């Protein structure tokens, strides 16, 4: 009935604990002393935290709790805007956006990405290939420069061209401090002021290029594989109208900001594991070799790695990359029947917490072991949530994982991998999680592209 | 490319090969004079035993092959129905049942059945306690009769009451005839000296579905929840379709559980005793662990997850004897199996799974060793080098319940009782849908543990 609560200072109540640079993991730990459920106050907020499937599973009753626009979300709006991961359910933006983006995030819709996914993945494994003896490979920052350059191609047939830059392009620049700026503010007023003309600076070039490039669009016509040119002529069956211009920005920013950090740390922490477990990369290497047989990976084939998946599903169990989502209730509720809740009443769902719940995974929830995934049937609804609920979940699932298991097939098929400095897990915390300074060595397998 | 073939018999093809008492077994020597594939062919059927975990695991590739009704699947449906483990994937009572059934199959559902479990596991444990000096055990024959109450308690609140019968409870006697017909069936053709047979088939199922429909009518009048499958299905909805199953296929599914699971369980748990009690050091270890780990005079459900080794005993006793030896597949659409063999759309291939778990270039020299150290790391194993509970949706959804109750009365036996092999049994592996060890006898001599 009483619910547990860390410890407090003074005014600022628990507020000072997220004045950390590792404050998830602060939770974490927070939650292992705790249990399944505490409250976090801050000066003007209250919400609760949630960590067990049985608990969790209630909150992702739709009938009874709605997305909630965290602190970090809210912030992140001031650049995202109303695209769809910082917009309410009911903002008219929101079902807009998402009943004419859903078809081109299918798994159907991911075969007329793959050829672009493909592009940038060749330049990565190339940029391997053409690596000295004894180099090594700074995995996190390799992964990022080929997410954001993958969506950047596939979001808006613009190359980011990270592969060929040490100091990334402008736009990427202004964005990552743009993110850096909204999570800096959650644990913070006159020293802060050069802080918020950057971040009005960052936001106008960021603006400034994906108006530009829209316009670009709209004035020569060209049509491309890519999202912007299924938001130019789509529209939503119910309300029968397209997206505006400036909303399109916001979503062409929001998939940028949104999928590239948290599908670089997947592909990170996968290739962690996969080092650290050489079993597991000896299964996964094996399927990739069987499977990719052609100089360059097909459709067809991505979707035959299934190894490959379930290494990725057991990377997402145990260090999802987004690591938390927000909910209110709709109305008065009582949760698991002992929490009172009122209309309007805030929840945090702890993602790494909930995929510890030793209820749910056995006792060896720390253990990686991607057999857990063998047959996608045994797992419980709710337990394992690496994408968000409902409605409200990642439109760009299939998207991250198609574009995760063709590089990490890519990278299986041409690679043995040596964890030569014995990295020990060190995970920076942003919006997202990622490995920081995971570095490998690769040795090529001589296989040609 | 070219593919061999066992000898044949002109207008009969391979089937007179069929016309043994061990079947399994004659295939398996077959295996081992043909290698990893062979055509077999009976009048108005081909299909193609595979052995190698090389070309198993593309047959386990779901994208290019389904489940397949094999002729025994398919006589079994005569009386199992559209239950889960002899419908095609395509039925839409299949999809239904196994979206319904799944959530009450889970490791998380195995904590409510654990009661009912310790019920049965602790009767087998009383009447050994109460054998006379120098009485032995019938071990087969004592694991069927836990594995049946279990079965019959789980899955819809009945005791068989197997413990206090020499001759079984009519279902069960049914249920068994019914299974020998189905699998005699296979060998022959139809003439007339088989009429009678024919008779006594309507006669089983009759029993069978007039008990089974008796007792879901009597719960559906009495409105009595209890913590058994049958409740679970007459309450459940399918999320997909919003449907709940009917009564006739819920009949199926409850008579299915006892012809599936009952003998493959029993098999398990007598092949085990059987490999531990040959292997005494591999039986001290698992008995060091029983000891240390169930501490209370009932197990519970937490200490039967930490009898580590007692599964991997299981896992073990699986590989060199699966007691499901065999399933079916065909293929979706037109494919070339491990780069050499073309298969056309429909072509059926069956799974050898006892082969495949002796393929050496998996396990090594040592395949026909019991070691269940084998099975310390999961991830160690290459994939799908060990099948016997099937692949993929059409998997054994019965896997938990399986193995939850087979490794708490194997962790129950080894607590309460040292076992003498005081014949120095041999191994008769007795086959009709399933694999057991037939005749194997022990002695127990009691620890004197109180329950
Ligand atoms: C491993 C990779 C990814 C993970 C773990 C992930 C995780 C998530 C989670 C947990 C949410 C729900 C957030 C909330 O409820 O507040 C979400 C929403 C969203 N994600 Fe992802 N995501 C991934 C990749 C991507 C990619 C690649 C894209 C775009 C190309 C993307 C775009 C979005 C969008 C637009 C939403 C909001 C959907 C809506 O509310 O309508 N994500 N994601
Ligand atoms: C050691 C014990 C067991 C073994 C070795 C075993 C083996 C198997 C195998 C190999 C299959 C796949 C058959 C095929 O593909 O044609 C299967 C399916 C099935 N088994 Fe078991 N089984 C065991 C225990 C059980 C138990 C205890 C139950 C029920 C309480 C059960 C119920 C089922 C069902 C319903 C199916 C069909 C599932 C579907 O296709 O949806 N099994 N089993």
């Amino acid at each position: 009935k009483e619910m547990p609560q860390p410890k407090t200072f003074g005014e600022l109540k628990n507020l000072p604990l997220l004045n950390t640079d590792k404050p998830v993991q602060a939770l974490m730990k927070i939650a292992d002393e705790l249990g399944e459920i505490f409250k976090f106050e801050a000066p003007g907020r209250v919400t609760r935290y949630l960590s067990s499937q049985r608990l969790i599973k209630e909150a992702c009753d739709e009938s009874r709790f709605d997305k909630n626009l965290s602190q970090a979300l809210k912030f992140v709006r001031d650049f995202a805007g109303d695209g769809l991961a910082t917009s309410w359910t009911h903002e008219k933006n929101w079902k807009k956006a998402h009943n004419i983006l859903l078809p081109s995030f299918s798994q159907q819709a991911m075969k007329g990405y793959h050829a672009m996914m493909v592009d940038i993945a060749v330049q990565l494994v190339q940029k391997w290939e053409r690596l000295n003896a004894d180099e090594h490979i700074e995995v996190p920052e390799d992964m990022t420069r080929l997410t954001l350059d993958t969506i950047g191609l596939c979001g808006f047939n613009y190359r980011f061209n990270s592969f060929y830059r040490d100091q990334p392009h402008p736009f990427i620049t202004s964005m990552v401090r743009a993110l850096d700026e909204a999570m800096n503010k959650l644990q913070r007023d006159p020293a802060y002021d050069e802080n918020k003309r950057q971040f009005q600076e960052d936001i106008k070039v960021m603006n400034d290029l994906v108006d530009k490039i829209i316009a670009d669009r709209k004035a020569s016509g060209e049509q491309s594989d890519d999202l912007l040119t299924h938001m130019l002529n789509g529209k939503d069956p119910e309300t029968g109208e397209p997206l505006d211009d400036e909303n399109i920005r916001y979503q062409i920013i929001t998939f940028l900001i949104a999928g590239h950090e948290v599908t670089s740390g997947l592909l990170s922490f996968a290739l962690y594991f996969l080092v650290k477990n050489p079993h597991v990369l000896q299964k996964a290497a094996e399927e990739a070799a069987r499977v990719l047989v052609d100089p360059v990976p097909s459709y067809k084939q991505v979707k035959q790695l299934k190894y490959v998946g379930m290494v990725l599903n057991e990377a997402l169990r145990l260090w999802p990359t987004a690591p938390a989502f927000s909910l209110y209730a709709k109305e008065d509720t009582v949760l698991g029947g002992e929490y009172p809740l009122e209309k309007g009443d805030e929840l945090m769902v702890l993602i790494p917490q909930l995929h510890r719940d030793k209820t749910i995974w056995g006792d060896d929830v720390e253990e990686f072991r991607p057999e857990r995934f063998e047959n996608p049937s045994a797992i419980p609804q709710h337990a394992f949530k690496p994408f968000g609920n409902g409605q409200r979940a990642c439109i760009g699932q299939q998207f991250a994982l198609h574009e995760a298991t063709l590089v990490l097939g890519m990278m299986l098929k041409h690679f043995d991998f040596e964890d030569h400095t014995n990295y020990e897990l060190d995970i920076k915390e942003t919006l997202t999680l990622k490995p920081e300074g995971f570095v490998v060595k690769a040795k090529s397998k001589k296989i040609p592209l």
